[PDB]
């Protein structure tokens, strides 16, 4: 689909067989969810933003449907304002940014 | 021009009669610049991210060229890391999300 932006880019994703909302975020390098029970094992990282650096617990390889369209990647679940998608999964779908 | 994720989305920008490059950011609400001793009135404002809050300066109608395409509105001043050009000056320049 093509979004347009004049309200926040916000799509439903299934994640883990829940549904949730998420961002769309181009200035996102990785995919940051909100503090939630997701299964096997997760490694713990840091990472960074605009107020400095926070801690997450990284996951690697699981699948994620954005807007019906399948992507298997890393997801970072911490203390996120909002849930994000980034760079790392919107290549997967095929998201371009066009103007 | 349409532009893949693959690598940060990063274009030049004009803003005081300055060239810039910064981050089109589908996920920042608002454009933020770096540092800069930009002439004119401003608000004091806060804004937060993955890491917390910063404070910034907020000035309103500033001219931004972004890759040739002239637009004009709020830009926040303050200590970020990148230039990020949001979402109030991105749906002047007509761009979307396509996938
Ligand atoms: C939705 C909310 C959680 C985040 C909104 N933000 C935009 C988001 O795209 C920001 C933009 C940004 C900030 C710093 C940076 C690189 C990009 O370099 C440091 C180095 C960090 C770069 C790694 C990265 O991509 N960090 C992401 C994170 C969500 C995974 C990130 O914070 N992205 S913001 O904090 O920068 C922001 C907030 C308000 C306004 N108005 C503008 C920008």
């Amino acid at each position: 689909p093509q979004i347009t932006l004049w309200k926040r880019p916000l799509v439903t994703i299934r994640i883990g067989g829940q549904l949730k909302e998420a961002l769309l975020d181009t200035g996102a390098d990785d995919t940051v969810i909100e503090e939630m029970n997701l299964p096997g094992k997760w490694k713990p990282k840091m990472i960074g933003g605009i107020g400095g650096f926070i801690k997450v617990r990284q996951y690697d390889q699981i699948p994620v449907e954005i807007a019906g369209h399948k992507a298997i990647g890393t997801v970072l679940v911490g203390p996120t304002p909002v849930n994000i998608i980034g760079r790392n999964l919107l290549t997967q779908i095929g998201a371009t940014l066009n103007f």
